């Protein structure tokens, strides 16, 4: 097995290197925590890392891999922010002991061949116009889970549909891993952290606060019912300059095929110029609020 | 969080996935190597050879799963083989949320057997994946008879970075060479006699192969052509991964045919020239 220096940041590229280090550590009693990222790390990722570090005796593995198989288009792949120098420095600052940074060739030596086919949830919301997008995400996440074999894996709640689908993958394939959702870290005005916030110009940045403002307005309006909660969110989005709403949807917490009851999740997707932003919040309807 | 009861050297039967998962984890912690033999029950000699191959690994514990993917005699046989674990889940236990996330095979699944049944292999790979995740065996054993199935499994294991060794076990055959299959019982005596042409064609090919690929194929085809009531669906020579056969070297020759209502398959290692 490769060298592993405790208390230091150890960087592995070969899947076999991280797998052997991981297994060795699990056998010596350390619980392995996985934080899978596409790099370009911000405070929301550091929140994921901090949550993983809280687990007694853990060793934290952060993966950084921009997965070509979840991009469609159209230069989306080429466009994705890459800032690997900032990434490793932050990990060192947080005392993470393993970074896993595989090559595309090591992840996909045979190209795309066997893949994960998500359930019907993957065709709706974000997946409506991107029909293979979530097959790309679940295939890579399955691979990462098999390579690292973590006890727990950590995701932000901001991409909530993705989180739900990952929980489905875990249940549906009997994966022996705990999925931990971490609440979305926000800028001080409530804007959800995101890699893509860097694409907002000053005016778009100012308008973008409408997404989180609409969602919290809805969560408080919801004592008056679902209609009022949705109408409040819609009004705030409507008042915002140059915000173009894609969808604004209220669903059950698992995102359907069940009607909303007392507790739910309100999801919004909107374009500012060319930048697509997503956010969501827990909603309690009526009495539960 | 007490481990379910396990009595070493007895046949222990579990229906709950969580239970066999806890036991297999407890066993692996104490040194034993976990071996998995997936079956659909109605055990025959082919299954017993998979069991015998698994039992010979030193330190092995053998898990035999019995699951019909949508009797006490099976268990008796497993007992007589010294198998310690039978995993016998219900459909509901395996699919508590119904059909949802599934495995999509690569394009090999659309070829050969995937012609009459284009979603067959998606089903097989999904349930094999789940069985591997529940039991987490060091090694998993399949017969070579369903060769395309086997290759698709090794693609699954490679593609998803699974940490199991896939062991293909030579096909058990009747005395005249007919490959073991649960379907052989349905053949009336005329069909049963004609069915020997599949294996006869493939062994003839494998010996003709010193004279090259075309000789091997023409020898198999002549043998199939000497049999009445044997409607050949395909007869193909491929490399060992089921891609195109290289100009020489190692390959596999596969056949499938219908006799009355029964579809039969067989295959064989071929060495060119
Ligand atoms: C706890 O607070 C937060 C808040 C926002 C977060 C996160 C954490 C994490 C992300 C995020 O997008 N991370 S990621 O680009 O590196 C990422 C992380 C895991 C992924 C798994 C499958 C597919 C895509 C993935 C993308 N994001 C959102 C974003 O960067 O747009
Ligand atoms: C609803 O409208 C569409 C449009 C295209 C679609 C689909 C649906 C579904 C597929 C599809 O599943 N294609 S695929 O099985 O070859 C496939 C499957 C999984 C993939 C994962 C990551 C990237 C690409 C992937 C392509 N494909 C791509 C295709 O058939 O080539
Ligand atoms: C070592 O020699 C042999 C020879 C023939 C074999 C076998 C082994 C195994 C089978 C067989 O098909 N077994 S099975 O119906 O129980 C079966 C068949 C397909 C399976 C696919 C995924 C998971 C489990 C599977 C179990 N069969 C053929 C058959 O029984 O139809």
């Amino acid at each position: 097995i490769p060298a592993f220096h405790p208390g230091e940041l150890n960087v592995y590229s070969a899947p076999g290197d991280v797998a052997d280090v991981s297994r060795a550590l699990r056998l010596t009693g350390r619980r392995v925590m996985l934080v899978p990222t596409m790099g370009a790390l911000h405070e929301g990722h550091l929140a994921l890392v901090r949550a993983a570090k809280r687990v007694p005796g853990s060793v934290v593995v952060v993966s950084i891999f921009v997965n070509p198989m979840q991009f469609g288009a159209g230069g989306d792949l080429d466009a994705y922010p890459r800032t690997p120098d900032d990434d490793l420095a932050q990990l060192r600052a947080e005392g993470v002991e393993i970074a896993f940074t595989p090559t595309t060739a090591a992840m996909y030596p045979d190209g795309l061949r066997t893949t994960v086919q998500p359930g019907p949830l993957a065709a709706e919301l974000e997946g409506g116009p991107r029909p293979t997008h979530f097959a790309g995400v679940l295939t890579v996440v399955l691979k990462l889970l098999q390579i690292v074999r973590p006890d727990r894996v950590f995701f932000g709640e901001k991409d909530y549909q993705q989180l739900v689908l990952i929980r489905q993958l875990v249940a549906d394939f009997n994966l022996d891993v705990a999925v931990v959702g971490v609440p979305t870290v926000r800028e001080a005005d409530g804007l959800a952290m995101s890699s893509r916030n860097r694409y907002l110009d000053p005016a778009q940045r100012a308008a973008a606060v409408a997404l989180s403002a609409a969602l919290t307005a809805a969560a408080h309006a919801a004592t008056a019912g679902a209609q009022a909660a949705l109408d409040a969110a819609r009004a705030v989005l409507d008042a915002a300059p140059g915000v173009a709403v894609d969808y604004l949807e209220l669903r059950d917490i698992g995102l359907g095929p069940m009607p909303l009851n007392g507790s739910g999740r309100l999801l919004v997707a909107a374009r500012l110029g060319t930048t697509r932003l997503l956010d969501n919040i827990a909603i309690e309807i009526g009495t539960f609020a």
